[PDB]
């Protein structure tokens, strides 16, 4: 066996995630992503080894037909410490691909981080390991272009960005459309919600929904935010008069249902 581990912030070289000795929310689930599409996934499933302690029944579940993700059935414990072990040097992956080499990661879980967002109230309300620290009012999508409710799991964070709505398929110049220069900006779906600064909504924060689906707060909450926060962690969006937000969106996996999620879909 040769091995690599994770970095974190013909031929299919595998991507593992979380990076080598990173420290993640309860939320974030193990990913492997893959550089080609797997004809075999019930392969790629089992050139797969992942060891928690303290244990916990966890199981695969495909995104796309490049990325594999694990997660247990309820949010992870804090303290508990992963393994992942990614043994797929020459691995027959179907279809004439071939696992490129082997990967491994380990990681820890950090502090539970749970902020609820609940469209009756309009305030963001952030609890660490139960306790409530935060409450911030907030400004959500908009009735036309509103906020999916659902479970969403903390990936990026930048100080500053331009979020562009060109990049979803909705052209700048169109009502919908934006291209907008944010503060302190979180992401939570990849499909474009953030928590991030917006001083142009504080008079409405707590009052009325004007964003394009992106949760609103005060330049210093959001900076807040984005300080305390990690990958994993947790925001739940409640009572809004959206969907829910997809399980394969990239950030929404635990909007999948348990029964659904352990019977997977390798074929």
């Amino acid at each position: 066996r040769y091995t690599l581990n994770a970095t974190a912030l013909h031929l299919t070289m595998p991507y593992v995630m979380p990076g080598d000795g990173e420290v993640v929310g309860v939320g974030e689930p193990v990913a492997i992503r893959f550089d080609e599409n797997i004809a075999d996934r019930g392969a790629a499933e089992k050139a797969i080894k992942i060891t928690t302690n303290p244990p916990v029944e966890g199981a695969f579940y495909w995104l796309n037909n490049r990325e594999v993700r694990w997660r247990p059935e309820h949010f992870w414990k804090p303290g508990t410490a992963v393994d992942v072990a990614v043994n797929t040097y020459g691995v027959d992956l179907g279809e004439g691909m071939f696992g490129e080499d082997n990967v491994q990661t380990h990681f820890t879980i950090g502090d539970e981080v749970i902020a609820t967002a609940d469209d009756n109230t309009k305030i963001l309300t952030v609890r660490v390991n139960g306790e409530v620290v935060k409450s911030m009012p907030t400004s959500m999508g908009k009735d036309s272009t509103p906020t999916a409710n659902g479970i969403y799991i903390v990936g990026s964070r930048y100080k500053h960005i331009i979020m562009d709505s060109s990049t979803y398929g909705v052209p700048v110049n169109s009502p919908n459309g934006y291209r907008t220069d944010v503060d302190w900006a979180t992401q939570i779906s990849y499909s474009g919600v953030f928590v991030h600064s917006a001083p142009w909504s504080v008079g409405a924060q707590g009052h009325t929904n004007t964003s394009h689906g992106a949760l609103n707060v005060s330049p210093s909450n959001a900076q807040w935010f984005y300080d305390h926060v990690k990958r994993g962690d947790i925001v739940e969006v409640v009572n809004t008069v959206g969907g829910t937000l997809p399980g394969i969106d990239g950030l929404g996996d635990w909007n999948i249902p348990w029964d659904q999620w352990r019977a997977g879909n390798a074929k």
